[PDB]
């Protein structure tokens, strides 16, 4: 089957700063909460950290040459906050700015549109010392950071996201302790989520007041759960699972309120959203688009023991990736249709890919399972576009094998293999497959 | 996840006569339309036929010993019609009967309940010469055959199916020409479907009048199609695809009428169901259960060029079996819930498995993909049971690698490998996996 | 057996422009009908195109160094028309000319005689928009192109071909829709064939009037079919098959008329050659030699269903190449003797080789099957030379693995492996074998 | 392509006595000239002999069971002369007769028609001591042998051949010294050829006079040579090559004279046929059919140094079998049409196969090259049948890997592998392929 994409469909790949950039102490970079986390025994697999990662602080020109041969039109990257404000608050670091000017100018020289993520999880440790996103002062530190980038990069970047994956920043990091800063306290997690949303709406204001170029949105990770039985309780469990990832952030943005059922759920557990007067109005600032990060889908049942959402995922026997996620691409189709509750808004798939850990054998990385995964999810993209939904582009997660957070370097997501021993880049067989798709601008499934 | 099945859940495997029985000219067996078909150049891959197949005419004792070690409770098999009535009409062949007495007695000796399929596609060629199922005389020949088996096997068989896969018998065989008798004429296909349904209802009558033991139903193959877009036309295409396999036979049985939209569809193509007065009443004869044959699921779109149903299947990029079918087990869950339109009727999964063509390597057949397939579909079975649906058992398709109709021996479905060179049986790794499941009577999915 | 070739025998390799040149938008190159074709979903395998191909636009020096180590005396290449006349009609592009000056000067510097093909299938899309070879205006556009090259390259090129494979240009492209422009209309195919023949004779005139250096001919692909039975109808079917490839173009050239039996055949199908007064005289312009392109041979029988020539090829069970062609080299011997009907004309084998898809393993490409194929066909060449036929040289198809038209890059013909990932060249084992043959100027078959 | 054979086409396999029978001293068997030859250092590769061969003297029942599973209709075998007349002349050995009665009765029990070759090269050494076929007394010894077999096996054998491969018996054995008795003298070779022809015609007389059942003919090996150039001298060389194998024996039989050109040729070399009055009349005895033994084809040129026929074979570069013969199946088609010079006589292909030396790997012999060879030659058979030639059956050379004369056991021809270490039989993959062809009675070539 041949799937022809729209003429102006935006193909890309995506990275984040702390996962790829190879120089954590260089040019006066301050420490993030993730340097701290990764440097703590027991937090990250094998004690891996992003000290060197892909050395993309130094090897960005080769990566841009590689993503130019790809035939790609955008590149999503994040900005290291503590490179720009090494304390989070104080005086700007021009060296930090200069690096991103070197990157962006190169991208722009090569006809690749920067898609910039301001916040991808590297909060300056200095601000964490003051309570991080639990402290409202961090909202102001963020708006300053945002302003600085809006003004510095005015005509160079046309696509902006405030926050990558608010669910992770708040709940995975502060309720589940899995990600930096590694806390396990519901109220803290809810504080963090509320404050990043205020920070978000205030940064969109600044963007509009400064007349910055391009468009600006936010990029939630998106969950999809489908009930094991037909019971109302299994249905409720799935509603909780879905809504906390997306609706909990998107309904304040789009509709001026938090999901009441989840508000009530957390009240049961004795936690309340720290909403001040004027907050919901600020959060409701009109945004131009959103990014959607999608990897996986699940079948869940109510289970009072199954975590703070009491929603257990069923091992259905599906084939999983090397990180252990079942591949079921329909979840993308389903969640995109779900999100039509906020209107036929502009949506970019700002992350989608697979942990497939193949390595270089006879000069190539024969990652057929990555081609398979991608091909399945691109069919769902074409499908939604042909349902008339405004899905505007797709960024493959992961240009490069990189530092996969609590997994370390063990879990490979890249279309380009990186030997962390040598820093040598080997474009995988998916790379050349993707090159074809993004250059032809149609996909074909064959037997 | 541990899936505990009901105490009295019925585990099995399934075969058909012409696919496994090794002796097509033996003991006065007449020719079926499938001997004829398989003996015609171009009809079956490689000119394979069931002349020898698995030689189960001779090796049934070893197979019954193997399925006894399996820990299984039923065995679904079909009866070769032209063994019993070598012309279809005339005098009974006692040698034919004796063979099935040898098989049944053995099964019953071993605590395995026979699940008998009267018609699994081997129409006596003699009756085909007279027009086969297009001729109503064949209805009478069938009722006679049915009676003979009901009376001969009275207390020995407690589970009976009239017809296996009416959609194939009628449409695949007479409209698409893919199966014997290999015709391509809608009206003939509709005649055949109508007449097998009258034959079915008349045979259930006889069953009740003779006070035969056990329960009697029919075993349709079941299709499930889900629309590519949200359009009414794609929806309509999927309704046609689903309904012709199941509703077209089940709605006459359960509700006394053919699906009107499909009636109208075929009228458009100039074909009409040859319904005589009294026919629909006969077809509405109460049955005790149905079997459901499920392998696969599809995403379809309306396409006026896509065959007589104008319903095109989309290659979605999913992993396929070795015969080329995507595995998506949810379709089983979905179609079982669909069929609740006829009531919470008793349902056996009388076929489900996968073509996985692994062969013997170092004394074993490491058919991990078959274990994977089966495990996924058994979760769907537990799931429906726990939705309160009366799903009563599960027969794995295929005890043995066998003669896969127009594929010949190329496509292996068995849990026991058969080297057709030697007739040697090698239980595959799925066999020992299934042994565990059916003996423990619970399944576990693990990573 | 030792086969000694003539002292002044001309050994070569061959490429075409769109198959190898790596820069389809570069230096004001206009689009050909093959860019268009290859950019259309479904036309070429895997959506491959010649956008980059072997990048021979940039890597020609390395290729010329490689073909210099080969010990070769000519190089057949084609000229990209839309590089010279980016619209087909308008003003010359000097950058296009300069490239071929860079190539030719290099060749001439290295003692390798250019063998130039003016037309190898890349009609400017602009002219196709006006009807392409169906339009007589394209005849004039072509003569202009030809002139430009004759005058630019006067003393540098001594060997010229107007058209490569007229049968493909006309019938494969316009009747069978397989090649650009992908039409399926007999009359159009016949128009195209007639107009390229007028274009051809007019270009030979110009060549003579301008006093251009060297010799000029045309290079048909040559078919050879041998009848399955001894019937007149099978014989007739083979006559049609053979004659449409060669005689249909060669008999106008050499004898001033089209093959009447094929004229009558096409009249039956309602198509007529658009012959204007003076046309056949123009086409009969004396030419200095022809090239012959030979790959394969077939056994055919009359079959009224077997396409517009009603000539079915029999699968005889012969070993095939990786593109699926039987190797039977006698067909070369046979067709060279056949063509003696036009006189003992000068003939170059301007293409012969095999799709053998071996890749680099331990630093070499062990393409023994290519050595085998070549060795068999070179025996046939020596054989005809020793029958006193004026066979003047041999060009191996394919210097380089390249863009094999509707096959894309899947089908490798090269004596030098190209990794299209890297553009790395690895001379195959046939390269070093050919080096020996062309340098010793004799071949030896051994067991 | 599907090739349907005639309903009553005769499929078989073939062996000879000394090549397979495992018991050279057993039951009073006298020595043949091949025991003698094989027991002489330097005559046979590796000093192999037929002392044990396949032990088919003892294992014939298993072989007949194997050729029964094949689905075959005839079996060609030879009779060991010195088993029946251990001196050639004297008193019959009943134990010898009994063995062949055990073999024939078994065959006939299994519905396999014996196709009996009286002479397959094992002349009693005793007669060789008296000059063998150079002595006319051996003609009488032979007629006696023939009678004995005609009378003993009257109603049991319906298909008889006097001599297998007269060219070998005479010229290969007595001119070229390659086969027993290993002489190199033209005149002797011509004597042998003339005397075996008188022996042949006299034996056909006896056959008719005794009213023996069935039909009787002779089975020449058949050569086909095609000239390298178009010269008369190359043509003449090929005529000599072809005619000595077939015409030299067939023209006395069918036309009452030896090929004059070959008569003159040998007269030049000072040799004359020892023709007595009445001889040519005896040789012209009407025969019912012939067998044709075909393996290979060649391209030859005149060369005054190229042996006693001055006809050199050109190594054309074609792929060869493991004994080093090029496979070119058209030679079968060509020679069958050639032989129509004797009328549309009944012809059986009483030998055709390939030396392919594959061995047992993982329990099978993957002899794809043998399937390939056979498939090509069976197409030629269908082809001639469909040209209306009376080709009546086909016997594959070789049921079993066996003693390949001067090659010993090194060169395997069998469709059943024999481990001469163990005498274990392993039917090769060609066996199961042939089983399909001979049982369906049609062949299919596929890609």
């Amino acid at each position: 089957t041949i799937f022809q994409f729209p003429q102006d469909f935006m193909w890309g790949t995506a990275t984040a700063a702390y996962q790829i950039e190879g120089a954590y102490q260089e040019d006066g970079r301050g420490l993030s909460i993730w340097d701290t986390f990764a440097h703590t025994p027991g937090k990250v697999f094998n004690g891996d950290n992003g000290n060197v990662a892909c050395d993309s602080y130094h090897r960005y020109e080769e990566d841009i040459r590689l993503m130019k041969e790809l035939g790609i039109r955008t590149y999503r990257f994040s900005v290291s906050w503590p490179r720009i404000f090494p304390n989070g608050d104080g005086e700007v670091n021009q060296k930090g700015l200069d690096y991103y000017h070197r990157v962006v100018d190169l991208l722009n020289d090569n006809g690749i549109e920067p898609f910039c993520t301001l916040y991808h999880w590297d909060l300056p440790q200095a601000l964490q010392d003051a309570g991080g996103w639990g402290n409202r002062r961090t909202i102001q530190a963020f708006v300053q950071f945002a302003e600085t980038m809006f003004r510095e990069f005015h005509g160079k970047i046309q696509h902006w996201l405030t926050f990558n994956e608010p669910w992770c920043i708040a709940f995975l990091s502060n309720m589940l302790g899995v990600h930096a800063p590694g806390l396990t306290n519901l109220q803290t997690a809810i504080d963090v989520g509320h404050h990043l949303l205020v920070a978000h709406g205030l940064s969109v204001r600044r963007f509009r007041e400064l007349g910055t170029s391009g468009q600006i949105g936010i990029a939630p990770n998106v969950s999809w759960a489908v009930p094991y039985s037909t019971s109302e309780e299994d249905k409720a469990a799935c509603a909780r699972t879905i809504s906390l990832h997306s609706d909990w952030f998107l309904q304040p943005i789009y509709q001026g309120s938090y999901p009441q059922f989840l508000v009530d759920w957390f009240a049961e557990q004795g936690a309340t959203v720290p909403i001040q007067d004027g907050d919901m109005d600020i959060i409701g600032e009109p945004i131009d688009m959103i990014g959607i990060n999608y990897y996986s889908m699940s079948v869940n049942r109510f289970n009072p023991e199954a975590g703070f959402l009491q929603s257990e995922e069923i091992n259905m026997g599906l084939p999983v990736t090397d990180i252990g996620w079942p591949v079921e691409s329909r979840g993308l189709y389903e969640v995109l249709h779900y999100l039509q509750k906020y209107g036929n808004i502009d949506i970019y798939i700002t992350e989608n890919g697979a942990c497939i850990n193949d390595e270089v054998v006879n000069g190539k990385v024969q990652d057929d399972r990555r081609i398979s995964y991608m091909q399945q999810h691109l069919v769902q993209v074409h499908r939604t576009i042909h349902d008339g939904l405004h899905v505007k582009g797709y960024m493959a997660w992961s240009l490069l094998d990189n530092f996969e957070w609590a997994e370390g370097y063990n879990m490979r997501f890249g279309m380009i293999h990186v030997d962390f021993r040598t820093q040598v880049r080997t474009p995988k067989e998916s790379y050349y497959w993707y090159r074809n798709v993004v250059s032809n601008n149609w996909l074909e499934t064959r037997r």
